[PDB]
């Protein structure tokens, strides 16, 4: 049915990962909020997943800043994955791709998981 679910991976110890269920909105907002001041053993690398987001708005992109704040607070790094051509520019004109880094963003699970198990064996 899915071959990219996150249950068919190897990920790595030390990465977590977080699945967005739809458009970035409010809704997705109010859960992602604070998600790092709730796990106790914070994690070396944060993939958000994004596959199933076409769309952002402003108080989604607010989330999001808000999280990547998070993440360098804890040492954690943030990287996105299955981040489709739209949302890219989305980020894009919103100032997100530069301030995260590009070789933090990627199309496919696979490439980020690639590159998250470098990031904790380095
Ligand atoms: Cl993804």
């Amino acid at each position: 049915d899915d071959p990219d679910a996150t249950s068919k991976k190897v990920v790595p110890l030390g990465v977590e990962i977080y699945e967005i269920n739809g458009p970035f909105f409010f809704g997705v907002a109010d859960r992602l909020k604070g998600v790092l001041d709730v796990i106790e053993e914070t994690p070396k690398v944060f993939i958000l997943r994004m596959r199933r987001v076409p769309v952002i708005d402003a108080t989604g992109m607010h989330a999001l800043w808000e999280f990547q704040e998070s993440c360098e607070k804890r040492g954690t790094i943030l990287l996105l994955s299955g981040v489709s051509d739209r949302l890219y520019g989305a980020l894009n004109r919103f100032g997100f791709i530069e301030a995260l880094g590009e070789e933090r963003v990627f199309d496919h699970i696979d490439k980020a998981l690639a590159y998250a198990k470098l990031l904790v064996e380095t």
